[PDB]
């Protein structure tokens, strides 16, 4: 089962979310996997004054089977259960009557964070971008803010007993004002053809982001998400590089993780952020920081840079 602690079969779908599907107008695909996709759409009458707005809509493809139909309804129940939160992609509505399940969220102006970092990598500026302000250079200040916002969103998920299990820059969205939103593409990512997912047993898993207890024992906990957040930090401060660069996931990789090999600091990581990474990758889950502790650590770093 994919729910470590919460039980979505006992969580109620709040009908306040229900939206008439005929008021959606579908546009371009934002991401697609084997069985699901997310599309841009315009929603009419979602706003009380009958102004139009752009949203993102998740739906299954005709390729989908009963398992995926149940999974999408479970996902909707979990998002409804989580409720509103500024660091999580905002649920706006859903369509459950009169057709297949549709899940409607806000549209995030700048897309996923991994591609944003790669797009901005070549013009990154560590300190002090004035006359150059119009270019919207990526700065160290932004990276610290991203780390802080994702940690705050993850502390929220943990406070709801929710385990992400695929925390990574590809599952962070960026909107106006350098604001991040944790999401989960899930079935709307083509993991079959994504080299960041690796065949393990009968599954395709994000092995380079996974804690050892998740790889070898299929254990998913608050503490295993913290390990993934450590890998996410490495992506962030390497400006979108793939982790363990040049290492295939093979028997040698699993042995090195078990033996205690860990990545060195990426080129742009402040020492105190690498400190967080190292503690997130402790072999002992009980010695990793909590997300709440990470939030307090990074908040101090941000106030000390200013
Ligand atoms: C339209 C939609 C429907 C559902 C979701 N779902 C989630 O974001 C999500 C996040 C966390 C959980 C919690 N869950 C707990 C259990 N573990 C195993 C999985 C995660 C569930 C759903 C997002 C979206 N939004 C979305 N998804 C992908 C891309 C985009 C997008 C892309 C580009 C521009 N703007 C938006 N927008
Ligand atoms: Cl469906
Ligand atoms: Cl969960
Ligand atoms: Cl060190």
């Amino acid at each position: 089962n994919n729910y470590s602690y919460i039980d979505p079969t006992q969580l109620p779908y709040d009908h306040k979310w229900e939206f008439p599907r005929n008021r959606l107008s579908f546009g371009k695909t934002l991401g697609a996997g084997a069985f699901g996709k997310v599309v841009e759409a315009t929603a009419q009458g979602l706003i009380k004054s009958d102004a139009a707005m752009t949203v993102a809509v998740k739906m299954l493809k005709p390729s989908a089977h009963s398992t995926e139909r149940e999974a999408l309804m479970s996902e909707l129940k979990v998002l409804s259960y989580l409720g509103n939160h500024e660091n999580i992609v905002n649920l706006l509505g859903a369509c459950t009557h009169g057709g297949p399940t549709l899940v409607i969220t806000e549209y995030c102006c700048y897309g996923d964070l991994l591609n944003f970092l790669r797009r901005k990598r070549d013009e990154f500026v560590p300190y002090k971008v004035p006359e150059d302000l119009y270019k919207d250079f990526l700065t160290l200040e932004h990276l610290l803010s991203f780390s802080y916002q994702v940690a705050k969103g993850m502390a929220f998920l943990a406070s709801k007993n929710c385990i992400h299990r695929d925390l990574a820059a590809r599952n962070i969205l960026l909107t106006h004002g350098n604001i991040t939103k944790i999401c989960d593409f899930g079935l709307a990512r083509d993991i079959k053809n994504d080299s960041n997912y690796v065949d393990k047993g009968n599954a395709r898993l994000p092995v380079k982001w996974m804690a050892p207890e998740s790889i070898f024992n299929s254990v998913y906990t608050f503490e295993s998400d913290v390990w993934s957040y450590g890998i996410f930090l490495w992506e962030l401060f390497s400006l979108g590089s793939s982790p363990y660069p040049g290492m295939p996931v093979d028997s040698k990789f699993y042995k090195m993780i078990k033996e205690g090999f860990r990545m060195s600091s990426p080129e742009y990581a402040p020492a105190e952020m690498y400190d967080i990474m190292k503690t997130c990758w402790d072999a002992d889950p009980d010695k990793r920081p909590t997300f709440k502790q990470i939030v307090q650590d990074i908040e101090k770093q941000i106030s000390e840079s200013t």
